RNA sequence: GGUCGGAAACGGAGCAGGUCAAAACUCCCGUGCUGAUCAGUAGUGGGAUCGCGCCUGUGAAUAGCCUAGCGAGACCCCGUCUC
């Protein structure tokens, strides 16, 4: 949401940094952290559950004094929120080697077409093998979409345009894809509503047929109040074990899932904020409300850096300390840029000014811009990536401008560029390694020294960017944050 | 890949990497010329030729040998004289 962590999190400073905290600071701070639930569409009753739930979960009147109150008193709030959203049964996870099919049901317009190709894509992206089924037959150009969407995503698909029957076309995908032995197998099921009991009965008839080895819901986010009533009558008649919330930059903040959480007891697994498909980001129950309190996740950023698995760390690091630094390598930092994921939720998970930083509107081009630097960098041979310094030959011969511009586009001053942003990284590499001394390797100098990290953190500080520096912590909140990704 | 045209299909130039019966350069074997390095390769022209096997005659010559004597002297004996 980025918005209720926000007011939620101004509520624990309220409470803390106080001379004094007494029985009227709480309900003060309390007033702030309802106020806040109740601008999420939260029920009051609800909301005024939770207060009751914390005011008996932190007594100060015979709490044993010496003991941290505002620790436990933050404490005590996180519990709430994560109780409020975890329903307490564990979900439901493919496993390996055996073929695998998931149904997708909801309203119209929820996003299945969607959904499909964006739990398609990212499973893919893991590693799963997986295909597409098309079972709708009453939206037009369903089938249309889902195709453009999946030869988008290079991910196989199945469908017919005169089939009108989905159940055969789902059960005869389905058989189809069995023989090859698919892994996961998703079928797009249309729009539904529980008045109209035709549909009714058909989701009832493909379900049969099918089979499918979970049911997923797909429920958007701006909704109101009538989705207690439609998700309670479609549980009842399928078994439904899990849910996903669609269309998170909507306004409504999607208010009602709290409720649903609380009448289906399943988890959500996937949210996604963006229409786009690689927008796709999951609902992990812990982090999601440590990125409320301002205590992002350190242990998902060091398993997605242990997903990206740098092959080598002995030859860059002899590399870096003598001062080389070469546009392959460059090209490579890039690429694992690319395959670090979305830029947001890098910088989200961390616990510094925020995850509200990244706004889609400008850096999801930007991303797309930065695109072009590899396009660019494609033109340069083998003895221009593998050069010491891309600068001095480049000043030496200005026909390999005109070669590189002949690969790619005008470049005339995007050349220039890239390489302004090459020596400015090769002089940053340069420093690096005449820190002397702050790399793993060689001799046995696992700990390091404060005057050396010093030395290294005022090269830091002085390179990076202004107004950032400022709100990141200073010298000292930088190294703890650093020591905090040491430690986790 | 990117880029340009085209609603699309598709088409043009062309970079990164790779390929050669058809840009160019160069190497090897062979061919022609030119040098230098050369000895368990011949061939007479000399030098040299106490030893070496060498093809050889016409001749009567070549090799091996050649103490003692004389004149004077102390004591003794033999003859003569004196007291
Ligand atoms: N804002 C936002 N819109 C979304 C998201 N996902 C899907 N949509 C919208 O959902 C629409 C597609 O819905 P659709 O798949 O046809 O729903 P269905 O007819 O029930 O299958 C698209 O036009 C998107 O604009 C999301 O994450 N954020």
């Amino acid at each position: 949401l980025a918005d209720l962590g926000r007011k939620i999190t101004s509520a624990l400073r309220s409470l803390s940094n106080a001379t004094i905290i007494n029985e009227e600071v709480l309900n003060a701070m309390l007033k702030e952290v309802c106020t806040a639930l109740l601008e999420a569409d939260v029920n009051i009753k609800l909301v005024k559950q939770l207060r009751e739930n914390v005011k008996s979960a932190i007594d100060l009147e015979e709490m044993a004094s010496g003991l941290n109150k505002r620790k436990m008193i933050q404490h005590a709030v996180f519990k709430e929120l994560v109780k409020l959203v975890d329903p307490g049964v564990k979900a439901w996870t493919p496993t390996k080697g055996k073929q695998n099919v998931i149904m997708f049901v909801g309203l119209q317009g929820s996003g299945k077409t969607t959904t499909c190709s964006k739990l398609a894509y990212y499973y893919q992206r893991k590693g799963w093998k997986t295909c597409l089924i098309c079972a709708d037959t009453f939206r037009a150009g369903a089938f249309d979409q889902l195709k453009q969407n999946a030869t988008k995503a290079r991910i196989p698909f199945y469908g017919s345009y005169t089939e009108m029957d989905p159940v055969i076309i789902a059960s005869e995908g389905v058989e189809k894809f069995k023989n090859e032995n698919f892994e996961i197998i998703i079928v797009d099921t249309s729009g539904r509503h529980k008045q109209e009991d035709s549909l009714f009965e058909e989701m009832l008839q493909v379900a049969n047929a099918i089979q499918p080895d979970n049911i997923v819901y797909v429920m958007d986010a701006s909704i109101g109040q009538a989705c207690e009533a439609q998700a309670k009558a479609f549980k009842d008649k399928v078994d439904v074990a899990s849910v996903i919330v669609t269309k998170l930059d909507g306004h409504a903040k999607g208010g009602g899932a709290l409720s649903a959480v609380a009448a289906t007891k399943s988890p959500i697994i996937f949210i996604g904020t963006g229409e786009h498909i690689d927008d796709f980001e999951p609902f992990k129950t812990q982090p999601f409300i440590s990125k409320l309190l301002g205590m992002g996740d350190i242990e998902g950023l060091i398993d997605k850096v242990n997903e990206l698995k740098l092959d080598d760390n002995e030859a860059l690091i002899e590399k870096l300390k003598h001062g080389q630094f070469t546009l392959r390598d460059m090209y490579e930092q890039f690429q694992n840029i690319m395959k670090m994921g979305p830029f947001s939720q890098i910088l989200g998970m961390i616990p510094g000014f925020g995850t509200d930083f990244m706004s889609k509107g400008n850096e999801q081009e930007s991303m797309a811009r930065l695109k072009k630097l590899m396009t660019i960098m494609d033109s340069m041979n083998d003895q221009e990536l593998d050069s010491t310094d891309g600068a001095k030959v480049f000043s030496k011969q200005p026909g390999r401008i005109q070669r590189v511009a002949r690969g790619s586009g005008v470049s005339t001053r995007d050349v220039q560029e890239l390489l302004t942003q090459y020596t400015k990284f090769a002089q940053m590499v340069k420093k690096m390694g005449g820190i002397k001394g702050l790399f793993k390797g060689g001799d046995m100098s696992k700990n390091v020294s404060q005057s050396q990290m010093a030395k290294l953190n005022q090269q830091m500080a002085k390179m990076m960017d202004p107004r950032v520096l400022h709100h990141m912590g200073g010298m000292a909140g930088l190294q703890s944050m650093m020591r905090q990704f040491q430690q986790g």
